[PDB]
């Protein structure tokens, strides 16, 4: 990558100019230059480049991605002394722990909250069920009740999880990677409510992060749903806003996934010592975290000393209230499959392209059995041969990707079938969102002709396979 310097990747919604200021100070004292970059899809790009021995020295992301990276051998083990570990909260260290090793430095606790315009709405609704009626009133005076990012499942998940949706079942000291709670009655109820909001034109299916942000920050919508990072732009807009508890659904609290912003060190980095110095002695200090937080708020920082200093903030208090009512994300490798599954399900259900029941049923299978990798002109689909959980392995001839024109290369291992497919010939459907070009197809399992009576538990499965590329 290059010795004698530090390249850092952090997401574009985070305080990367502030992190760059911390890097400027590092360079002053040490002479080592620090380059902070915020590439798009960095959570997907990191493992691709790190596997070739390249990529940045340090990668920032929520903790949920790091178990996959660790499992893939992409991360150096971090070795802080007890004195440094004492400075941060135990819960945050827990988040960056994988298979008995610490695999990242924890930075800050994140959770979504309800953000609301006090002038347009002095009393924000305590329940989701209120919102359609509240929207009607606001529509009368040229406004909307609620706008938030409907393109990323992170933002819709709190509602889905409220009445009993979950990611993976934690049982007997581990997560069961085949027990996915995206297709239970609680999850269906949550998504159905969301899809109804769109049906009844209280929300729009195409609404994304930037649209929702512009709407609230211009005073066009009374509420939005976002994290601490979002506050800086609202402050600049001079909108009179409050950060509060997310609305309940069917009397139960919204359950946002708690994320811990984490910093991992590339296993291929020749600057592992410099990276440790930077993170421990420059970033993870009151002065370091202040520089980043000033840029874009981090939330509840992992560093005890600075967290206590900011805890008075009622916005942070609300973040932690919502964090309390939600669940911490697993960091297991299967989380990206889970996120793909839910992202796709919500988009297809919200568009009316698929039903809520059918969408979430497919999401279960995708999360449990499927991995989608989108490359330049190419697509890789890896399917678990234990497709149902029976222990009975599917045969590759019974699996089909796309239509007859789609002629992928098919490879078989003991446990998986792998499709290497050209996107042009295998795209059943293509479409454009504001931000993306979307290529879509389907994976089918159909063991026809089957040799008996078909009793139950249909062996016919079909799941959406989809790739999204930035416009
Ligand atoms: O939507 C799926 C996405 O959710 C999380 O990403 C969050 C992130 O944790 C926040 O810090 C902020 O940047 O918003 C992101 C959602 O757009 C998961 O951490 C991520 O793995 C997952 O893809
Ligand atoms: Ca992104
Ligand atoms: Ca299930
Ligand atoms: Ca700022």
């Amino acid at each position: 990558t290059e010795e004698g310097k530090l390249v850092i990747w952090i997401n574009g919604d985070k305080g990367y100019n502030g992190l760059a200021e911390v890097g400027k100070k590092f360079e002053k004292d040490t002479g080592i230059k620090v380059t902070v970059e915020h590439p798009d899809k960095l959570e997907e790009k990191f493992p691709q480049v790190a596997a070739t021995g390249d990529g940045p020295d340090i990668i920032f992301w929520a903790h949920d991605r790091f178990g996959g990276y660790a499992q893939s051998g992409l991360l150096a083990e971090i070795t802080p002394d007890k004195a440094f570990q004492d400075k941060l909260y135990p819960f945050t260290w827990d988040a960056v722990r994988y298979n008995g090793k610490l695999i990242a430095y924890p930075i800050a606790v994140e959770a979504l909250s309800l953000i609301y315009n006090k002038d347009l709405l002095p009393n924000p609704p305590k329940t989701w069920e209120e919102i359609p009626a509240l929207d009607k009133e606001l529509k009368a005076k040229g406004k909307s009740a609620l706008m938030f990012n409907l393109q990323e499942p992170y933002f819709t998940w709190p509602l889905i999880a409220a009445d009993g949706g979950y990611a993976f079942k934690y049982e007997n000291g581990k997560y069961d990677i085949k027990d996915v709670g995206v297709d239970n009655a609680g999850a269906k109820a949550g998504l159905t409510f969301l899809v109804d909001l769109i049906k009844n034109k209280h929300m729009n299916a195409d609404t994304d992060y930037s649209i929702a942000e512009a709407a609230f920050n211009k005073g066009e919508t009374a509420m939005t749903i976002n994290g601490p990072w979002a506050w800086s732009n609202i402050d600049t807009s001079k909108v009179n806003y409050g950060v509060t508890v997310l609305p309940t659904f069917k009397g139960q609290p919204s359950k946002p996934f708690v994320g811990v912003l984490s910093a991992g060190i590339n296993a291929a980095s020749p600057n592992k010592e410099l990276a440790k110095e930077f993170l421990e002695n420059y970033l993870l200090t009151d002065e370091g975290l202040e520089a980043v937080n000033k840029d874009k708020p981090l939330g509840a920082v992992a560093l005890k000393s600075y967290e206590e200093e900011l805890a008075k903030d009622p916005r942070i208090a609300a973040t932690m209230e919502n964090a309390q009512k939600g669940e911490i994300m697993p960091n297991i490798p299967q989380m990206s499959a889970f996120w793909y599954a839910v992202r796709t399900a919500v988009i297809n259900a919200a568009s009316g392209r698929q039903t809520v029941d059918a969408a979430l049923a497919a999401a279960q299978t995708n999360a449990a059995a499927v991995k989608v990798e989108c490359l330049e002109a190419e697509l890789v689909v890896t399917v678990s041969r234990d497709l149902f959980g029976t222990g009975k392995l599917v045969q590759p001839g019974d699996l089909t990707l796309g239509s007859e024109g789609c002629q992928p290369r098919v490879s078989v291992d003991t446990d998986v079938v792998r499709f290497n497919a050209q996107l042009h010939e295998c795209s059943s459907r293509v479409q454009m969102t504001k931000d993306a070009l979307v290529y879509s197809t389907f994976l089918l399992h159909d063991p026809r002709p089957v040799s008996g009576l078909s009793i139950l538990r249909t062996n016919r499965v079909e799941v959406p396979i989809e790739c999204r590329y930035p416009r």
